[PDB]
């Protein structure tokens, strides 16, 4: 009978771990471990190269306590009112940090963007609901920053758990006013997860319920299940829901389903399945200006 986003699923825990679904590293005895080892190593190298090789400047900022940090990258070519690209990393709300999250910066900076790569507190130090509240704080802080600095427009991208976190931007109208909404050129949801009801009961993904989920809050933390309202304030904003071809069926379907919920509600949203990519190299190749994913990002700017 399978599961909620994969009617032929043979192993639910495996369907929630994208590492098992790559076509890379098949010369290794455990390709899932090799993809993650490579991802950490190469993203860290991308982060170092921005200032060691590519002549990019970074401002190291703090927006809150703990891991509430944000690095803002630019160059000597960046204009005072340059648009801001905000990237929200993944890691299942429990791992990854800014050091693994800066692959995307270089080509954007070369095109005249300022890029904010943010970090956040992780579960279990915060519950998922507390992380979501801290992320509303981050959104308020980033819009104050862009208002102070007269930025021409904002684009937000989230990857994996970061795409989940980003989804609240559509439903926090006490912070995101209609004028703030109008400032958003695009929202990019890369390989997200939006319905947390299955994973909440997996010890693999949510060991010991570190995310702090229960039947009282499981809808609040699941963007798939929200009753979206005031959709017209977003009508100028382009929304891109993206999945990787070599992701699990549950991940691909969660993205197809979420794009369909946003389109039905009336958002300017599309679904894209990225051919030949897995859940990890869809971020690794954002460090290469002419890659397929880098060019997709460039084309959103046109």
């Amino acid at each position: 009978a399978g599961h909620m986003y994969n009617p032929r699923c043979k192993d639910l825990d495996r369907d929630y771990f994208p590492s098992y679904h790559t076509t890379r590293f098949q010369d290794q005895p455990e390709p899932n471990l090799a993809v993650l080892e490579h991802f950490v190593r190469v993203t860290k190298q991308h982060g170092r190269e921005l200032t060691e090789k590519q002549g990019i400047t970074v401002d190291h900022l703090r927006y809150g306590e703990g891991r509430q940090l944000v690095d803002v990258f630019y160059s000597e070519k960046t204009t005072n009112q340059a648009p801001l690209f905000v990237f929200v990393h993944g890691g299942y709300w429990q791992e990854m940090d800014m050091s693994m999250s800066c692959s995307i910066v270089g080509p954007l900076v070369r095109r005249g963007y300022r890029v904010a790569v943010m970090d956040y507190n992780l579960c279990p130090q915060v519950t998922l609901e507390q992380l979501m509240t801290q992320f509303t704080h981050f959104l308020n802080w980033i819009f104050d920053y862009t208002e102070m600095t007269k930025v021409s427009s904002l684009t937000f991208a989230g990857h994996s758990a970061g795409a989940h976190l980003l989804a609240q931007i559509l439903m926090r109208p006490n912070v995101i006013t209609a004028q703030r909404s109008k400032m958003v050129w695009a929202l990019i949801f890369l390989c997200g997860v939006y319905d947390l009801r299955e994973l909440s009961n997996l010890e693999s993904v949510n060991p010991k319920n570190i995310l702090g989920l229960n039947e009282r809050n499981i809808e609040s933390v699941s963007p798939m299940l929200w009753e979206y309202t005031d959709v017209t304030v977003w009508n100028s904003t382009k929304i891109y829901v993206v999945a990787a071809e070599h992701d699990s069926t549950t991940f691909i379907e969660q993205s197809r389903h979420y794009a369909d919920v946003l389109r039905k509600k009336g958002y300017k949203a599309s679904f894209t399945l990225f051919k030949g990519y897995d859940h990890f190299d869809i971020i690794e190749e954002t460090a290469i200006d002419d890659s397929d994913v880098s060019r997709f990002l460039r084309n959103i700017e046109i």
